[PDB]
Order: structure tokens, then C-alpha cells, then sequence
């Protein structure tokens, strides 16, 4: 079967084969979509044909495909598994379940990048203090002094689910977020839950508006341990306006390295809990959410204030003004630093141009609408305009639950 | 089976009951979601079944639920369809009807007002010059000297297919886009297809860049006759910038009637495939769509170079800057000639404030959450945050291919 995209704005319209090989349910039906929804241990018996369908994935791709190395893999894994339960990826399996599994992540528009990818291979980390020597490793080569590299640090896979690995910050940075008596939030309202898990572990925290949050890191099943990333090895950049010489003094500043920490990468159905990733910021990640959203830092009466717009009615489109001021801002601090980042503009623009050719080259290119058009000037993009089916390959990164709610505290 | 939503600013959880009782395939399946397509007779047999569904919610919305009135009705509507093959809807159930269609308008933001509909019945209709009457006095209640008010006038129903009253125009006020000896457009690119059927059919073009389409409208299944809506009845606005004294110098001006008039209107298995509706406009739809697609009017470029942006590079944002000034010269302009129109943040806090009301009064409400936020400024607006779940309820308006393709002359 072909199911066939649209563009609106262009006429062009591209037909998909790829779906044909999507196992994994959407959590839409015939009867309801739930395309807006933000959220819609293996037996021997179900792991074989998932890592015989991996194999013969990654054997195709290097034109091997039914070779002896084939066969004979695929009868190793098999005699590992009735063994052992599970099996261990080669490394260039693993390098290439990874590549595949950013390929794959449908909500993800920078995907145009994807086989520029560096993988690191922590599966022999055995405790915290080693997934924490790991992650200062790949802040730092991610980081590059502004000149951002893609990155992923692999650790190991699960085994019974009571011994996993888990990064328990939701990305490698952020700001702590400190709730006051009055119900006012200092620093960032999203960290505040994580935060104050950090102090009851015993963080001391600085209590400002951009306190960098420690590393909460989980080997084995262990409970968590704390680290401090070394201030060196967190690039920041102060926030500023190329016009408007007041915006520094909002006081904004941001993290340079984009990395989350809290999803899980399954490759040929083995599963890694902790796969911390990184790649580069696009600007309205941090104008527009993280600066702007009611529930984030929230700035954008303030900037209206500042840039003296008329705020007695929403038709005077004071805050589309100053949003737009904001994104301009973050571009430009950036660039100015030297730090990468790219605009919604050319990130789209790119994302369109990578769609097509994976059409052309792989029959397809699943991809979530609600997702890829940036949260600003969406109709502005060739994105909005573009029909995407959406649907899950594997290998993938999936989202899992906070472990505070499911770990066992050993003491 | 029994679902939840939830708003991402604000953690309130809305459980949703109400999509149990959709009917309709949404072209999505377990395997793959097709949220983002935009496009994704009956027998004895089949009538019944959905003359009943539909009296029952009727019967049930005016607590008459299993009242001798509700049998009567349903055994009157049997034998209607079993002795003429189809039945006719009392004005009541017209009324309602219509206004549960755009009540299940899974795509529209201004729901809240769904109530407040005025309901022109035009079964009576029998010429495309009727037709022609009944759409001049459409469009004169609800343009209302610029206090507009929603209204749909409802033309006669299906029967064998054969005899469609159908108003060929995609709305009835768009103006007209024509092909250039050098290779430009010159209107509104969107519309040059169907100017070209009204030429072919006899219309004048004046060949200018705003001039409003004449209507197609098609009478019992006849070949489809022109009438020129009076030009005093179609209110236009020019469009000025409250601060930039040269955007008036663009020329630009848009109709203030947003009337939509290609849509099939189903009632209980009855086909109304000739129902014009009206409200009014998200300023969104003229200032971002109309104006700003560069299949449109495509102005971004020139607005740009007016207000001396830096164009040389996209990451300046200049294409972002004059997208905002162009949407507060749309906001302002009508605002100032007494016309009415919403901005996206009222209107999406609205529909907030109404996905509220149906989930507690109803139990839910369907919602397609790549129409409803809007085309600019996405995440500041409320609905950005807000999970939907989209599922088909009838009675529903449903798109129909444009009839040139359908139409043997
Ligand atoms: C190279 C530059 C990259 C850019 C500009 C980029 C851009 C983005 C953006 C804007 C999003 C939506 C983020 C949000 O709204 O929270 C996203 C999501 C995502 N990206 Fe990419 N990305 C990049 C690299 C990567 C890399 C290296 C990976 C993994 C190897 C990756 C995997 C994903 C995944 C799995 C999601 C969905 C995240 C979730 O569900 O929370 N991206 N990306
Ligand atoms: C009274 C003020 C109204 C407002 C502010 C409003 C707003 C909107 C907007 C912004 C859209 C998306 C339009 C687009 O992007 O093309 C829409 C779609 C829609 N509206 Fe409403 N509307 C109003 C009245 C009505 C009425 C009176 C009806 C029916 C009686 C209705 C039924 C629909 C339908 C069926 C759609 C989807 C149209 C399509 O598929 O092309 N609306 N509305
Ligand atoms: C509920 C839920 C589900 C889900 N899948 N995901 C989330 C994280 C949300 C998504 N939207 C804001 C926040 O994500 C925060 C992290 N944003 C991505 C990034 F900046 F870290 C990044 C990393 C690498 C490359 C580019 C960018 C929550
Ligand atoms: C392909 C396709 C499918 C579909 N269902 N619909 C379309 C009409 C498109 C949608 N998007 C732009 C254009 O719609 C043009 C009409 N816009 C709505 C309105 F302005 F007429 C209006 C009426 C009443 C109240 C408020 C506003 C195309
Ligand atoms: C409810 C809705 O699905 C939710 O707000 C989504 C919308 N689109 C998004 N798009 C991106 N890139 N990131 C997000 O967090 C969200 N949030
Ligand atoms: C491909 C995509 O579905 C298409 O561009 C949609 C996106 N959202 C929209 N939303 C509204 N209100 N109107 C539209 O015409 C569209 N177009
Ligand atoms: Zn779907």
C-alpha cells in the first residue's frame, strides 16, 4: 500500500512506503485521533524476533544482508538469548541502533543531522561516580567552546528492571526552581519537583534565578548520587538585544547544550534507560518556551513593559511584539558568543529538505505536525503547509516515567 | 474507553465520555495518525438508523426522551422513508441540527457562540435566482452594518443525487485571481481556477487585484447561473497600520463577512449540500493566511522592505516582525470602521472557556488541535497547551469536492 502527503503551499506530494514497516501503536483508531496528546522486562520469546528484525535492518543497511557474517550472527544472538535471556549489541550496531533511533524520532526537527552522531559507549560503567565522569566527558565534547557537536552516551542496557541505569534530571542542565511561601517562583517552576529532591539528598542550594542543577545519577539499581557538573564545563550565554539596550538587564541568560537525560532508547528490543543525548538549541526552544509559557520563567509582561507597548488589550498584539523581540534576542546573544543555534526559519526549511529526500531514499519520514511547527510564526514556515504522517520505527527513544515514582530506596 | 485530557499549563484533567458516541472514521488507525491531512445516495436501509440516532438526541436535548411525542415522531419519520425513501425535518429539528453541526465543528475555535446561530430555512428554494435572494438577505442580516451575526441559510436536500443545489463558490465574498501575460499573479492566487469558470460562463472580470467573484449557484441539479452580489452589500475594509503612516500606500483592503459555502450540512441522514454559513474573523486567518502564504497575497517581502528590516539574513527575524505589524494593521483596521473581529488570544481563550463548559455539560468536546491553535504566536495562546482529543459526532458539516469536477453540462 502508498498513502500519499500533500504540500499546500507547493503542490508537491509524496508518497509513503516506509509505514509499511511501523509495528508499534500511535494511540489514535478509526474512531478517535490523539494526535495532540502529549503521552498516547522482555521474555525470551518476545525478544528474538525483535532483535532478528534489528539485525536484518542493520545488515541491509551495509549491503550484507543473508551474507555468513548475517547467518552467523543472527545464530549468535539466538544462542546468547536462550542462554543468557538477553544479548549484547556489537559496537557498530549500537552506533548505528542509535543513528537509526534519532532517524526515527518523529517529534524531532533537526533530523537532517542525523548521521552525524557521536556515540559514546558506556555500557562497561558499573557506578554513579562513573556515569558521572561519562557525562562530564560528553558536556565537554559535546560543548566544543561554542561549536556544539551532536553527541549520545550509551549505558547499560536493562536486565531485570530492578538494576537500571537512569539519568534522573531531564536534561544534563538546567535551573533549579525554588517555590517561596507567597507561591512565587524563583528560578525555574518546571525544576521545582527535581529541586527539591536534589536538597533533600543533600544539594545546597544558591537559591537565584539560574542556579545550574547537580547531576541525581542512578548505576545499577543503586539509589541516586549527587554530582556538580564543574562550572567550567557549562557554557552559558548572557541574554542581550542587538537594539534595545535594556534587555540585559532582565538579568536572562541560558545554557548553551540542549541534552536530555530522561528518555529510553530501545535497539533490537534491548532497552537503555539512561542514553543521555545532546545536539544544539533551536532559538524559540528558549525564546518562546522556556522565556515566554505562563508555567516557565514568564518574562513576557516585563519585556512589554520595557518596550512600552500598549498592554490595556490582547488586540494590540503586545505580546506577539515582545515575543518576537525576545527570539531575536536569543539568536543574537548566541551568535554573538559564538555559541551554534539555529532559527525556526532555517531549522524548517531544512526539516522540509531532509523529509524529501528520506521519501526518496527510504519511502518515508514519520513525522508529528504538532511537534515540528515551532510555537511561534508556525504559517510562516514551510512546515505548517506540509501533510506528515506520523507513525513509530524502531530502533527509538521513548519517554519514561520520572524515577522518583518508581525507585526502590534501598537506604 | 473513558479518556483523559489534559492542559499542560495548568494540570487540569478533563475526563472525556462523549467520543464514545462518535460514529465517523477519523482516517487515523493504531499504526498511523493522520492528524495533519487535510483531507484524510442513501437507501431506505440506511436512513433509518440515522433519522433515529439523530431524533433521540433531539427528543433527549428537550428532556422528551421515550415520551409518546418522541415514538410518534419516529414512527411518522418510518413510514415517510419506507412509502418516499426519504422524510423532511420539522423546523425544530432544522434548527437544532445546525446548530449542533457547528456545535461538533471539531476544526472551529468560535464554538462558544454556538448557541447563537439564526437559522434561514430556504427548503422552499426551487431557482438559482431564489438562490441568489436568499443569499443577498444572508449576507445583509449577518454583515448587520459591521455588528455582524452568525447565520447559515439552509437551500433544499439531497434527494437522488441528481438534483444538488450547490453554490459553487468555496465562500460567498473572495475576490478574483488572475494569470499574467508575464507569468505573475495578479488577486488572490487561490481563487484563478474558479475565476476562469466564471469568465468561461460569461462573467465581465474588471481585472483588478480586489474584485469580488460573482456567485456560481446551482439549482436542482441544473447547470450553475452567475448573479453579481450588490456591491453595497458586500462591507470591505481598508487596511491601515495604527503607527506606520505608509501601510495604507500597499492598497489593501479585505471583505469583513467570512461566509463558507461549499460544506455539506448531514442532519439525521439528510444531505443539505447547499449551506452557506457566516460568523466573523480571527484577524489570524486574514493577516497570517490571506495575506502572508506565499501562495496568497504574499506581502511579507514588501511590508518587510517598508519598515527597513534587515532581509539579508532569516535568523534577524524579519520575516517575524512584519508578520506582527501586519496583524495589528488587520486588528486595527477593523476596529476602527466598527467591524467585527477577534484576535487569537480572546478567541482561543474562549474556546478554553468552552471545551470547560461542553466537558462538564457534555461530557466533551471534539477538537482538532492543528486547526485550532492558531497560525502565528502558537504557544502564548492557551490552546497551544491544551490536549484534544478529535473524533466525528453528527450532525456534522463535511468538506465536498468543488462540483466543476462532479458537474455534467
Ligand atoms: C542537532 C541539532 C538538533 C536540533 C536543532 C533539534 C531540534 C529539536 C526540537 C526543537 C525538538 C522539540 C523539542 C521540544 O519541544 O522539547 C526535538 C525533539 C527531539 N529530538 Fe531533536 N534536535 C537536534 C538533535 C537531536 C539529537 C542528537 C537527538 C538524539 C540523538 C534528537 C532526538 C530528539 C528526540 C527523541 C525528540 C523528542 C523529545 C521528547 O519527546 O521530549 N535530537 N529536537
Ligand atoms: C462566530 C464567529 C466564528 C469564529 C470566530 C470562527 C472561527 C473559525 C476559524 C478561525 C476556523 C478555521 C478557519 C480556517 O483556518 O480556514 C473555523 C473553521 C470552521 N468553522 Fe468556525 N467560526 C465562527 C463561526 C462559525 C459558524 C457560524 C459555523 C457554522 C455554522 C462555523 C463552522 C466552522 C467549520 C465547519 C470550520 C472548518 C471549516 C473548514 O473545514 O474549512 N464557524 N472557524
Ligand atoms: C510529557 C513530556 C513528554 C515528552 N515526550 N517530552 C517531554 C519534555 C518536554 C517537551 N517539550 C519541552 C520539554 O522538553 C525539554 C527538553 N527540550 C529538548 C532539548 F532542548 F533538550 C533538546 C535536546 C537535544 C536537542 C535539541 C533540543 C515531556
Ligand atoms: C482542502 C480544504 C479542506 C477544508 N475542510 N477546508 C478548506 C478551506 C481552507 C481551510 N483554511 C483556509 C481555507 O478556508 C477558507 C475559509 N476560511 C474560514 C472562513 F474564513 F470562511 C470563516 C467562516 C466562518 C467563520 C470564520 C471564518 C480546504
Ligand atoms: C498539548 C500539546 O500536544 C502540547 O502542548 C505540545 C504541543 N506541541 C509541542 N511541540 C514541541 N516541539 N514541544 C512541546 O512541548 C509541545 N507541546
Ligand atoms: C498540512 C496542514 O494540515 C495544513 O497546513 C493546515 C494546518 N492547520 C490549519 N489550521 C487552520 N485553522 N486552517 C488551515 O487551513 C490549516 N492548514
Ligand atoms: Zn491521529
Amino acid at each position: 500500500r502508498f498513502l500519499k502527503v500533500k504540500n499546500w503551499e507547493t503542490d508537491v506530494v509524496l508518497t509513503d512506503t516506509l509505514h509499511l514497516k511501523s509495528t508499534l501503536e500511535t494511540g489514535c483508531t478509526e474512531h478517535i485521533c490523539m494526535g495532540s496528546i502529549m503521552l498516547p522486562v522482555r521474555t525470551k520469546d518476545q525478544l528474538f524476533p525483535l532483535a532478528k528484525e534489528f539485525l536484518d535492518q542493520y545488515y541491509s543497511s551495509i549491503k550484507r544482508f543473508g551474507s555468513k557474517a548475517h547467518m552467523d550472527r543472527l545464530e549468535e544472538v539466538n544462542k546468547e538469548i536462550e542462554s543468557t535471556s538477553t544479548y549484547q549489541l556489537k559496537d557498530t550496531e549500537l552506533i548505528y541502533g542509535a543513528k537509526h533511533a534519532w532517524r526515527n524520532a518523529s517529534r524531532c526537527v533537526g533530523r537532517i543531522q542525523w548521521s552525524k552522531l557521536q556515540v559514546f559507549d558506556a555500557r562497561d560503567c558499573t557506578t554513579a561516580h562513573g556515569m558521572f565522569n561519562y557525562i562530564c566527558n560528553h558536556v565537554k565534547y559535546a560543548t566544543n567552546k561554542g561549536n556544539l557537536r551532536s553527541a549520545i552516551t550509551i549505558f547499560p542496557q536493562r536486565t531485570d528492571g530492578k538494576h537500571d541505569f537512569r539519568v534522573w534530571n531531564s536534561q544534563l542542565i538546567r535551573y533549579a526552581g525554588y517555590k517561596q511561601p507567597d507561591g512565587s517562583t524563583l528560578g525555574d517552576p518546571a525544576n521545582v519537583q527535581f529541586t527539591e529532591i536534589c536538597i533533600q539528598q543533600g544539594w545546597k542550594a544558591p537559591r537565584g534565578r539560574f542556579d545550574v542543577l547537580p547531576l541525581l545519577l542512578q548505576a545499577n539499581g543503586n539509589d541516586p548520587e549527587l554530582f556538580q557538573i564543574p562550572p567550567e564545563l557549562v557554557l552559558e550565554v548572557p541574554i542581550r538585544h542587538p537594539k534595545f539596550d535594556w534587555f540585559k538587564d532582565l538579568g536572562l541568560k541560558w545554557y548553551g547544550l540542549p541534552a536530555v537525560s530522561n528518555m529510553l532508547l530501545e535497539i533490537g528490543g534491548l532497552e537503555f534507560s539512561a542514553c543521555p543525548f545532546s545536539g544544539w538549541y533551536m532559538g524559540t526552544e528558549i525564546g518562546v518556551r522556556d522565556y515566554c509559557d505562563n508555567s516557565r520563567y514568564n518574562i513576557l509582561e516585563e519585556v512589554a513593559k520595557k518596550m512600552d507597548l500598549d498592554m490595556r488589550k490582547t488586540s494590540s498584539l503586545w505580546k506577539d511584539q515582545a515575543l518576537v523581540e525576545i527570539n531575536i534576542a536569543v539568536l543574537y546573544s548566541f551568535q554573538s558568543d559564538k555559541v551554534t543555534i539555529v532559527d525556526h526559519h532555517s531549522a524548517t526549511e531544512s526539516f522540509i529538505k531532509h523529509m524529501e529526500n528520506e521519501y526518496r531514499c527510504r519511502g518515508g519520514c514519520p513525522a508529528d505536525w504538532v511537534w515540528i511547527v515551532p510555537p511561534m510564526s508556525g504559517s510562516i514556515t514551510p512546515v505548517f503547509h506540509q501533510e506528515m504522517l506520523n507513525y513509530r520505527l524502531t530502533p527509538s527513544f521513548e519517554y519514561q516515567p520520572d524515577p522518583w515514582n518508581t525507585h526502590v530506596w534501598k537506604g
